[PDB]
């Protein structure tokens, strides 16, 4: 986005903090070249020269403003993928009762209840708790008092930088790389998940090709269904962005919500307004208070949803933009946020769709970067999703989720104290697509100490999973 204004405050909102996460039994048998981000200036592996500050806001360099013209193709697109979306799903789209927007609804996780709650409320000492009741799905004066100016749309606030806390590639360390959350409001995020929860319980039940969202999925179960749907192409490619979330510039954001959000579809009015208030916005970080122009805030409520949207039309317009005659039926695709799978029998060039791209302010290249270009005849085993690959499993038929040994190793080298034995068993979930050989070597480290689940137990769970008929058919 652009950064418009910046200014020094009173209120110094604390960001820096101490990582919680320390090395485990593997890290000395795997040695990953990855290690927990930077959480403080002060830190000694950061190179000569690097301002956490700066570096986490350099990502904001412009909003794009997008052509009269290109607006009206975007739009175009972004009613069609809405007429395409609505279709599939439905028009039950009415606000969530205070009750269900915090307790949640199928197809909808509960709001968390001990989240950092935002601002002005951490600067007041006051934890989410304090706030809300999440036991009886309940709120407070002081909420009440922000929903009802929510409701005659004279709301206002800040975001509250968070830095996040997690493993990062050590070159990525050592250059500051530290990725953030934009904390907004516990009464923002409530009033956004009321006005449009419904909808993204929906498109959560609803993942697939048809509505372009794997958002909701399950890979152990969904790889086989999104598996035999791309293998079916001609050609398919995998995308990647520079700084998705950041370079969505307002005129698309806008034009999305006011197509996709419209009254006509179930909404209510509040809907639209309270999206747009994430195009411009004020993030506090210690004692600066930096304005945005455009971008899309992270970890909103919905950001998952609202960045595969805006995936989804973009291709479209993209492929609008250089050829003739396109339409969704043109080419099939699935989208995670910024990630991405799409296919065709047509021979699309997507080298040319670069420039595309570019006017919306987006940076493509493939994800394959043994090719400073895109090219043809790729498939769906050649590709990445969601870190992980589509592998055919010999025994079944079946494609499984295999991700690379390297990021499953990273993964196991570190842990919050007093959570690895439960880490343990839902890495195990990933690790047992990478067969038996692997999946013994990974865990080596932890026999002993931990229970490992048997292989043989994680894949007659999976096999289940993916086919319950085969598995029975198995019994016969």
């Amino acid at each position: 986005g652009l950064i418009v204004d910046t200014r020094d405050v009173e209120e110094r909102v604390h960001v820096m903090r101490k990582t919680k996460l320390a090395p485990t039994v593997a890290h000395g048998v795997f040695n990953p070249e990855f290690g927990p981000a930077a959480l403080s200036n002060k830190d000694p592996r950061l190179n000569e020269g690097v301002v956490l500050d700066e570096v986490i806001f350099s990502k904001h360099k412009g909003d794009t403003k997008m052509s009269a013209e290109d607006k009206a193709l975007f739009r175009r697109c972004a009613a069609d993928y809405a007429s395409r979306l609505h279709s599939v799903l439905g028009t039950a789209n009415a606000p969530l009762s205070i009750y269900e927007a915090i307790k949640g609804v199928d197809g909808l996780d509960a709001m968390e209840p001990d989240t950092a709650p935002g601002l002005p409320w951490a600067l007041q000492g006051k934890r989410r708790g304090a706030l809300i009741d999440f036991e009886n799905g309940t709120v407070g004066p002081e909420v009440e008092a922000a929903l009802k100016l929510m409701e005659k749309r004279e709301y206002k606030f800040a975001c509250q930088t968070f830095l996040k806390d997690e493993i990062r590639p050590m070159e990525k360390v050592r250059a500051g790389k530290t990725r953030i959350v934009d904390v907004l409001p516990v009464e923002h995020i409530l009033y956004t998940r009321m006005m449009i929860g419904r909808f993204c319980a929906q498109m959560h039940s609803n993942n697939g090709p048809q509505i372009g969202s794997a958002v909701g999925c399950n890979p152990d179960v969904d790889w086989q269904r999104f598996g035999t749907h791309f293998a079916q192409y001609r050609n398919v490619w995998d995308v990647d962005y520079s700084a998705f979330d950041a370079n969505h510039c307002s005129d698309a954001m806008n034009i999305m919500f006011e197509e996709v959000f419209r009254t006509e579809f179930g909404f209510h009015p509040n809907a639209e307004w309270i999206l747009k208030t994430l195009v411009n916005t004020e993030h506090a970080y210690e004692n600066k208070r930096i304005t945005v122009e455009g971008g899309m805030p992270s970890g909103c409520s919905a950001t998952s949803i609202i960045n595969t949207i805006l995936n989804n039309i973009y291709v479209l317009y993209a492929l609008r933009r250089h050829y003739e005659g396109v339409e969704l039926d043109t080419y099939t695709m699935i989208s995670y946020g910024d990630d991405i799978v799409v296919a065709s029998d047509y021979d699309l060039d997507f080298e040319a769709l670069k420039p595309h791209f570019k006017s919306l302010g987006q940076t493509i290249t493939p994800a394959d970067k043994s090719d400073k270009g895109f090219v043809l005849g790729h498939s769906i085993t050649d590709v990445t999703f969601l870190k992980r690959h589509f592998h055919m499993d010999y025994g079944t038929g079946f494609y499984k989720p295999v991700m690379a040994s390297k990021t499953l190793e990273a993964i196991l080298s570190f842990a919050r104290r007093g959570t690895i034995q439960e880490k343990l068993i839902s890495v195990a979930g990933l690790a047992v697509h990478s067969g038996p050989d692997e999946y013994r070597r990974l865990f080596e480290p932890f026999q002993g100490l931990f229970e490992i689940p048997s292989y043989r137990s994680l894949y007659l769970r999976w096999v289940n999973a993916v086919c319950g008929d085969a598995a029975a058919l198995e019994h016969h």
